[PDB]
């Protein structure tokens, strides 16, 4: 009877935050050793800079903390396409969940004005900005990040991991369910939510 | 066992939105007829404006749409004293829940720091910003709106209405309860959930 209720992640999910960074740092630092996505590890891309060289953290973080970083990031491949059509679905209510920078002075209000841009006026009236997503309430919580927790033990929603350069290799239980892109049956995910 | 988690609201319960609207509406303009904070009724200014006369809604929305008047709030008198008190209180989780405008441009970014310069970094960290409540995890919402309305139609929570001058001549019925100022007791109240 209930609608299914769909939380869905920004960076890594909608939008490319990952191909954003590479980009910014090998137009910044020109001269410097980089991470090539395809050998990303770890969720956090400044730890696995600093790894290689300690300054380098430093330097990757001065990339996402510039002003005009979040705003003009680049869709994820097929994300806007996907998330008007589950919007659209009968039964179906879609909130888009996100963590912001500690540094929040040049991200909180770029990521408000990037959906309004790339998806529109009717999808910034479902943004939630939270630092601790098992506090939101949801069926389904769609994101990149590997491991989530917060201040509830067990969060309402099943934590479908999206498939990102950086998680691609990681080794998950059979218990865990992953999206491979949004060309992998998200549909069918939310109709095993609505069947139980 | 659990800890108590309590969501406290900004707009009306740690910042003075109606003293500072009616501040900066009579120095902007002074010629027009304004409306005294005793004679506030209903939840939004906007309308009660309007209601006087039709361009003086737009008059004062041009009030809080400005740069730099979410930044510049007045604290609510005692809000900054019982904060810092509950967040140090044992197996007691506090969360600030604030509802950003439509037009997100100044009010997104002035909150985050209106947070950081009145109650500190530590508090930035315990913010959600939202258009639906009801999707939020907690025991106690303490706010100033009238009527929280949203997709979950039973919240977790319990509504305490924080009393402040556009619903003080609200009635309630008894099964409401009311905090009438930072003053009345708000620790007896989070006892009350702890023993349920
Ligand atoms: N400190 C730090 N934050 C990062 C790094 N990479 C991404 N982030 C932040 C940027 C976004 O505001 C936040 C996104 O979290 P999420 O909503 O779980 O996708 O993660 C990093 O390398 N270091
Ligand atoms: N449109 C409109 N919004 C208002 C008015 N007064 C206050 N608000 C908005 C400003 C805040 O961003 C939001 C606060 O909601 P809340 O988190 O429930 O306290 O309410 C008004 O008169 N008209
Ligand atoms: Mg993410
Ligand atoms: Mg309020």
């Amino acid at each position: 009877k209930r609608p299914v209720r769909v939380l869905v992640n920004m960076d890594g999910v909608l939008a490319d935050f990952e191909s954003g960074l590479l980009q910014g740092f090998r137009r910044r630092f020109p001269e410097e050793p980089h991470v090539p996505l395809e050998q990303r590890r770890g969720f956090l891309a400044n730890e696995q800079y600093g790894a290689l060289r300690p300054d380098l953290a430093e330097k990757v973080a001065s990339v996402y903390e510039s002003p005009g970083f979040f705003l003009n990031l680049e869709p994820i491949p097929g994300a806007l396409d996907a998330l008007r059509e589950m919007n659209d679905m009968k039964d179906t209510e879609v909130f888009i969940c996100t963590t912001p920078l500690l540094k929040y002075d040049h991200c909180v209000g770029e990521k408000y004005r990037w959906v309004e841009q790339n998806l529109g006026p009717e999808f910034v009236e479902r943004i939630i900005l939270t630092r601790d997503k098992t506090v939101v309430m949801g069926d389904l919580l769609i994101d990149d990040k590997d491991n989530i927790q917060g201040l509830e033990e067990t969060p309402s929603w099943e934590h479908i991991l999206f498939t990102c350069c950086h998680n691609q290799h990681l080794a998950l239980p059979p218990t865990r369910r992953r999206l491979l892109s949004w060309s992998d049956n998200w549909r069918g995910i939310i109709e095993s939510k609505r069947a139980s």
